[PDB]
């Protein structure tokens, strides 16, 4: 009930903002994952006789529909998606997991070099982490560069569970899935937030 | 988009009609599937290596995650999720589950509980602006239901199951009170 | 104020799975032949006709939202529910007025030939009543009358004490869903906006 | 029998409000359409009329204890019980009304009093509080009010404040809380 008032607070928090909710398959590819450091093959819950199905198992993180639903749509710079959602992990070996990603994509002039950055996304996750009542004080931040991204954050408690990862996807992924403007990422561990 | 807001709305309102929301894990147990006809074995999304772990397989149905919940606790519960049938062989399909429980089993001295169904049933429909005069309904008896009713279009596409759960079916679950349950096809119903 | 209020009963409209829409004002005179509820004679008749299908102001938003209705065809097993403000025109120094309405459209069960109107009049009736308790007006002040012509089978007016008619709601006839390619039941409200402010 | 069940908790509950002070009062099941003239809460339309209603004063069934109980007020702080059978369009349900009539000074009026009878009612009966939800209401009969309600939405009982206007028609002064617990559904 916390989890869903909460949901339904920050749905209306980030539509409020100009934000579209999308809904994407948890059936995915296992390739997307072919290689990766931070979501690896092995941890993946794959399905039964996988050569003979194209999507073959289950979603490690909620990133790659997101870029999906972004190359396919027909308006693809000022998009802002959010999605909620099931991901799952293979070590019960097997779990569930609870996560809110988001994605947000995006001149010369000198008057207005000040605008699309990370910082806009990190506004966005700031607001809802005051929207969820978290001590921001409490807040141990690392860095992170990734096979996902370029340049991002990690967002732990002093306790030591991850809260959150955000920042900008690489290019090379992008262009793996087919969309050509920059793309924010956020990834917030719902259940860690209550 | 209308998925969404409509989901809300139906949340709010079985709220009201004193619903809790549950959350159950798409992964579930093959052995519940045994012998059944309505969601055939045959038909289960399993694991690859499924002796390695009691989780080995997605759901098919809704209803086993909600009878455990029963099991585990007169409760009204309902859930939004997805379910996974194998025939690109495996698909997702969205579903709300509702549970009602109702009077202890016992030998003493359904229809009149299929209608409390029904009834909410119906103000979901409405919820959803259905046209109610457009369904077809018919009798439904089988391995999951003792007595139950079909909705179906006119051309024939099921837009929803509701009924008596068999008792064989709450003795396997260690359930000792009777459960009124409906499975509407979210998706088909947008 | 108007402003305001219109803004509120969209906005529960859309709550209760309203969309609103949006018809040309510019319409078709052979629409209102043979009509005694908008005559064809107090049509506000264009100098410079476009064609016989364009070539008058609408004196009713009801055809514009049959139109819809007949466009909006689906397979789904939903009903339609349409609203409409627009301004209407009337012809009878200066001959030529408007006045502004709201129009509600619900579809209903397709039209056949089986046993078992009245149900449907009440249906909608908590629609009108609902608006009616958003724009303050006082529901036991209000005189309610009942009418059957060229439009409605089936109908309430809702009028003020002296006569004035503030709301008409009902049943169409199934003879003008036919003429309109509808073929599911519409219930239909024209609300006379600026007199219910 | 059921009826023997609800005689006996009908009297547990009617000692503890006299004993609290209140008076039990008893009024006609016969009333007065025009009491039901225009009102949403209790709607004309669903009246028990009786035939002819334009050639007798008491022309229908009631469907409230409400207003017997505000006839009683003007006929004598007050604090007045009545259980009774109430009717509409087709249903019997005995209900139990509760009258309760009402310094500005610092050391020392409101629904706080009604609703501790209520809650002490609910106790005698066995009713666990924790199941209830409470939902607020204004309307022709109250200014202000509670409504509980079974989980389920099950009206089980509203109390609250009597609109100065439906005390005014009564010839009632100052302030009434009045509760209507619906004594069937708590059986
Ligand atoms: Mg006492």
């Amino acid at each position: 009930d916390k989890s869903n008032k909460l949901q339904n607070l920050v749905a209306e928090q980030l539509v409020g903002c100009g934000f579209n909710e999308i809904l994407n398959n948890s059936l995915t590819r296992a390739a997307y994952y072919d290689g990766l450091e931070s979501y690896p093959s092995k941890n993946l819950v794959m399905l039964l006789n996988p050569l003979s199905a194209d999507l073959n198992c289950m979603r490690q993180t909620l990133l790659f529909g997101g870029l999906e639903s972004i190359a396919h749509n027909a308006n693809r710079a000022d998009l802002k998606f959010f999605e909620f959602g099931n991901c799952y992990h293979f070590d019960a070996p097997y779990s569930e997991d609870y996560h809110l990603g988001l994605w947000v994509t995006g001149s010369n002039s000198w008057a207005h070099a000040d605008e699309t950055s990370v910082y806009e996304l990190k506004a966005y996750v700031e607001n809802i982490f005051k929207r969820l009542g978290l001590d921001l004080h409490s807040l141990v931040v690392g860095n992170l560069s990734d096979d996902i991204y370029s340049t991002a954050l990690t967002v732990n408690t002093k306790g030591g569970k991850r809260l959150a990862t955000f920042g900008v996807v690489t290019k090379k992924m992008l262009k793996a899935f087919d969309v050509d403007n920059e793309v924010y990422y956020a990834d917030l561990n719902w259940k860690e937030l209550m």
